[PDB]
Order: C-alpha cells, then structure tokens, then sequence
C-alpha cells in the first residue's frame, strides 16, 4: 500500500517521520513537498482529480483556504475528539500535529517575566519604547495579525500596529535575528514564534532569553499549529488515518516537542523546558477559529496601511 502526502513542512523535518511510519505500518508515503500556501493553491486546482490523500501544512489560514472549499474528508471521531479544542477543527476536517504558538520573548539579563504585561496591546506603552524587535515579514507575525483581525477588528488591530510603529521597534528579519538581538543587548522583547529559542537553548544551556505568554485568552498567545488533513478524494482514507494516528502517537509528538521544539497536542509528553507545561498553553491560548486565519491579504493590506510592510 502507498499514500501521497502534499508536505508544507521541510524534508529534513518530516523524512525521518515519514520512514519511520512507513516501517512500522508497511504504508510507503510518496511526499510532494512544497509551500504550505502553494499547496494548498494546487490542491484547489486539482480538485477532485487530486492525487493527495494527506495534506500536512504549517500555517492555519492554508489549511482554513481547503477547509471552505469543501476539500478535505471529516475525520473519525477517534481521531479528533480528545484532543484540546486549539488543536481541531470543531467539524473534524482537520487536527494540529503539533504547536506553533505566539509567545514573548525577554532578555533574561535586562528584564523579567515581571515586565510582561497582561496584552499584547500594552506593548505600545512607552515603558517598551525602543526596546523590541517585530518581523513583519515572518508568516507567523502575520496569521498573528490576521487573528488579530478577527478577534478585535480592522480599526483596533491597525491602531496597535500605529502605535507599536510609533513606539520606536528595530525590524528583524526572522525570529532567529530577533533572539539573537536579545542575547546581544539591541532588544529586551521580541514577538515570536515558540519553536526558535528552544534551539538556542539546546546549543546553549545559559542563552539569556526566556519566553512566556501574556495573561490568559490574550491574543498574543496565539496558538497556530502544523495541521493535517485527508482529502475528500482521497480513495485510502483508512491509511491516511493511519498516518494521522501515527503523528499523534507519544513517539511522534516527543519528537516534535524535544527536537523540532513545537508544542505536543497531547497529554503524557516529556515537556521542552523552554516551552514548559501543555496545561499552561492550554490556559494561556486564545480562542480563535483557525480557519479564519485565511485571509492574508487583508492583513498585508493593514500592514502596508501601519508602514510595516
Ligand atoms: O519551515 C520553516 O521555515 C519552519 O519550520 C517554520 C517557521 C518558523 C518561523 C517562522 O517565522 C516561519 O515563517 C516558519
């Protein structure tokens, strides 16, 4: 038996999971890897002659684009219905693999946990003033925005944008700079994605940054995920659920949490120590529809509007 997977997620990320689902299952997995986005344009023009059985992406608002089109299969009830409601979709056409979340960084030696404040919109005070650093190019900046959006509005978002423009931000092109500049004193805050700092933390015990969440249901503590789903055309449902099954299993999401540093989506996982507790994300994440998180335009165009982009 074989199934194809359409991957937005890299070859060096996904190769050893896929071959290691493939000697334990007997399925063999051809893998069209590309850019989640991308993918997710090609699946909407192949339709129903799509050759895909598994979609796995890494950004929600792609997976949401397919989720409207009325392209992907609802999944087994098995599948979906124990995990946190932050990692599904409510109608089961769709899980998260793993955690992708929002969170804030600091300068472990020039501040604290103490100077995070309760929003992400109080960063605009003059207390941050000059000493964070945003990517506004960063995928994971804008579906943060674009949930922004959908969370607070148009005029709320772009005031935050103006006013965090205003407040004297150093641009980054990615979150590694961002970290880095951290750890070289030109920031004390950056706005990330969870996944990076664990990785200079792995090469460095002692890197002088933490990351934390704002208060709890803020919308700075977004949690985007890498979700998977089956095709609709799919004629190997079953070994596509299989697939499925395996990445949720304790060996995948242990590898995900311990060396890609993601966020496991179920319980009984050795946590990362610079991620910590699951229940904490839990707790932290706000509450949003991912599938919401497809309009990216909309967000460019207010970022174009704040001067960010
Ligand atoms: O494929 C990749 O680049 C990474 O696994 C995921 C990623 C991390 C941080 C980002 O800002 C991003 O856009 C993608």
């Amino acid at each position: 038996q074989d199934i194809t997977l359409y991957s937005g997620r890299g070859e060096t990320l996904v190769k050893p999971i896929i071959e290691q689902f493939e000697k334990q299952s007997g399925i063999k997995v051809n893998v069209r890897y590309g850019d989640t986005a991308q993918l997710a344009v090609l699946l909407q023009e192949e339709g129903a002659r799509s050759p895909a059985d598994v979609y796995w992406g890494q950004d929600a608002g792609a997976m949401g684009a397919l989720a409207n089109a009325g392209l992907l299969a609802t999944l087994p009830e098995a599948v979906y219905k124990q995990l946190p409601e932050i990692y599904t979709s409510k109608t089961g056409q769709w899980v998260a693999a793993s955690g992708r979340s929002r969170v804030i960084a600091y300068s472990t030696e020039r501040a604290s946990a103490e100077d995070i404040p309760a929003s992400v919109f109080d960063l605009t005070s003059e207390k941050y003033q000059g000493r964070f650093g945003l990517a506004p190019t960063n995928g994971g900046f804008q579906s943060f925005v674009t949930a922004m959006r959908v969370q607070h509005g148009d005029e709320k978002t772009l005031a935050w944008l103006k006013a965090m423009k205003a407040n004297q931000p150093k641009i980054y092109r990615n979150n590694t700079t961002q970290i880095q500049a951290i750890g070289d004193g030109e920031i004390d805050f950056a706005l990330v994605n969870n996944y990076y700092l664990p990785r200079f933390v792995a090469a460095n015990a002692s890197f002088p940054a933490k990351q934390t969440y704002f208060a709890e249901g803020d919308i700075g503590n977004l949690v985007n995920v890498a979700g998977v789903a089956v095709l609709k055309s799919s004629k190997k449902q079953p070994q596509a659920i299989q697939f499925i099954e395996y990445m949720l299993s304790p060996a995948a999401q242990q590898y995900f949490t311990s060396v890609v540093g993601e966020y496991p989506v179920t319980q009984g996982i050795i946590p990362n120590p610079v991620l910590g507790e699951l229940d904490t994300l839990l707790q932290a994440a706000p509450s949003i529809d991912l599938d919401q998180l497809a309009d990216l335009q909309g967000t460019l165009k207010l970022l174009r509007d704040a001067g960010l982009l």
